[PDB]
């Protein structure tokens, strides 16, 4: 009702079926079939489709197959970066990933809703919100990221947990809907795991 | 016992290793592999597949691929229904979806559970109740819709919720369990997301 | 630090790129990419491709592509065993898997964590802990078990839990986090589902 392209950016109400949107995501879907298609031997030829795939890749990125996305060219990723397998993005618009991030198996993350409102949806009416993910974050196992998100630095996201709010740096959060349970602190740096304590050397 | 296929139209407990049901499951996984390995190219192949896959599909389907089911031939779909990535429906008994229906990536739908009792299950015993999701659904990321389950028109289920009984209509539900939180009114109508509201033209 | 197979027997942090464990990952996802990539008519080739990819597997067992893990060579299987879509096992150690176990699409194992210290992971250190599996266990949808979790014999796990404690055997657990609901007595012996009572012939 204004350029499609320009409610995005705005957080408007808008539709891709147009403005070149609908072969962006072909381009897109085209170089994810490969990537998901390469033998786990053909190292060299993932380790460039990923630079191809997304808008932004840092140095030492790793991505285990399959990786599901709308357009790879609204992720941004930085260093050592790593994800498991099924990680899918639904990047209708900006995703940005930090330094360091880890990603677990089966997460999700979306920038993308529908209206609630049954009749503002008719046509598949949609919004996109950018999902910030900071430095050295850890995401468990199939976690579910929702639009407008941000993770901040170093916390940790606990398996299963349905993030719908802004999340702090330096905390353990987890739940459905996901909540802060506690800060991270020195006690984290002794005992990484239950009562095993890393007898540092 | 009686005609297995007829238990399972009565809700009695059955295995599937008979009445040709196995070769019913072979057809199904033969045409659902060819869908979820077609070339995102193949526009024409898919949108002809999908017809050939479920038992009854409306105009202007789209099942975005990879898609995993039992027997395709259980699943009755409705007008401009649009499935995301993953979709899982376990049917193997009937599933129903209604008009305008919305489903998020890594939806699993199923119409088939096991008695709790590992004595009921020894020889992979199972019941099936068939599902119903009305008009205008809206379906998040994650969610799990068990047995039996009825999810009412223009209802919305939050990402991440596993349903265990029915929905009423016009409600939005979640959590784990699912319960409704809130009924869809009129302030729906304005605000679509969050403090964003539809400045209507 | 000391031998990192070592340590990982230990349940001491560790990395695993030597010692050919890198190796070790890769001729596991070749039979994995074989298997996930055959056609549904395959069966054959299929049934001694599964006991190619796991370090123990019981007669008949069934795997419904696609699976995922990290090495094959760590997980042990019993008698009877059935797995639907994307079963998922991060076994960077040993999980056991007892008799007559059945899982539902989209479960999630993981033996493996990392540190919620960002500091202790700089490089991706990790821990792993073997996952027990109990006998006539049933998992449902959607569940993920965490890092040396238990699952006592002839237990339940309603879908969509995240279990991070060790689950007693004969009992129905579920939620975020999991936990025992009740105990299965001999009125699971009598209704199956809900209100449906099995009218024993
Ligand atoms: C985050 C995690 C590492 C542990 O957090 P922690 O602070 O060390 O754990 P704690 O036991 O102290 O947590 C405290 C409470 O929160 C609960 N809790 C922990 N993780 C939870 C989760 N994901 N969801 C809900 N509740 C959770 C605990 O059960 C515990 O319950 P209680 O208060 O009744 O006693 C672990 O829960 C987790 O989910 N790890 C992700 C594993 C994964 O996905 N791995 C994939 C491969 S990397
Ligand atoms: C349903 C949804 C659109 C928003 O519902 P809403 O009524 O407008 O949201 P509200 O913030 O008013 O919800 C009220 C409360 O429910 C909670 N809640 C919202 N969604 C929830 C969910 N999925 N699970 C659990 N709790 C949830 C909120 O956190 C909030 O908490 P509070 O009571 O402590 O303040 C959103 O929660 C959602 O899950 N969308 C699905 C997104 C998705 O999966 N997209 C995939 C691509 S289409
Ligand atoms: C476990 C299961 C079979 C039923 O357990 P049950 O004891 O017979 O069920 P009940 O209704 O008596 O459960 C009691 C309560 O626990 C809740 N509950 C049941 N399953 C739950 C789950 N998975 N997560 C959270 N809560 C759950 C119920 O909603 C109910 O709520 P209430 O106390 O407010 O009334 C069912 O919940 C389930 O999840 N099955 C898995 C189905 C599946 O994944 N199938 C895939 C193909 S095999
Ligand atoms: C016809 C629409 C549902 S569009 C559809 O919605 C999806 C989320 O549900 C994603 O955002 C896709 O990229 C978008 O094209
Ligand atoms: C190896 C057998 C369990 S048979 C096998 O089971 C599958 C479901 O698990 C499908 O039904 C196949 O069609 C059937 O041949
Ligand atoms: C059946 C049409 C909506 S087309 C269909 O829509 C998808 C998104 O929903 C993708 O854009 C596909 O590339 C496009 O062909
Ligand atoms: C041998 C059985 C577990 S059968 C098996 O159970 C599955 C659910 O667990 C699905 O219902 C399959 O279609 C069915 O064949
Ligand atoms: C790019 C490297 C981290 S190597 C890469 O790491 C993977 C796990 O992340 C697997 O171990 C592969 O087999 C290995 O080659
Ligand atoms: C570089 C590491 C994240 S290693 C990586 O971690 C994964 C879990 O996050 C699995 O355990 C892989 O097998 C392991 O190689």
């Amino acid at each position: 009702n204004m350029p499609m392209t320009e409610r995005i950016r705005a957080g408007k109400l808008f539709t891709d079926m147009c403005e070149g949107l609908p072969e962006k995501r072909l381009r897109g879907k085209t170089l994810m079939y490969e990537f998901n298609h390469s033998h786990p031997s053909e190292v060299e030829k993932r380790e460039s489709l990923i630079k191809e795939m997304f808008a932004t890749v840092g140095e030492n990125a790793w991505v285990e197959p399959p990786v599901y996305f709308s357009y790879g060219s609204n992720i941004h990723i930085g260093r050592n970066f790593y994800a498991n397998f099924n990680l899918t993005i639904v990047d209708d618009y900006t995703v940005t990933i930090g330094d360091n991030v880890l990603i677990a198996p089966n997460v999700t993350l979306s920038v993308t809703g529908h209206p609630v409102h049954h009749e503002l949806r008719k046509n598949g009416e949609m919004y996109s919100f950018p999902i910030t993910i900071g430095n050295n974050v850890w995401i468990g196992s199939h976690v579910v990221i929702n639009p407008g998100v941000t993770i901040g630095d170093n916390s940790v996201i606990g398996a299963g947990s349905i993030v719908t709010k802004d999340i702090p740096p330096n905390v353990v959060a987890a739940g459905v809907p996901c909540r802060v349970i506690r800060e991270i602190n020195d006690r984290d740096k002794h005992y990484y795991f239950k009562d095993y304590k890393v007898e540092s050397s």
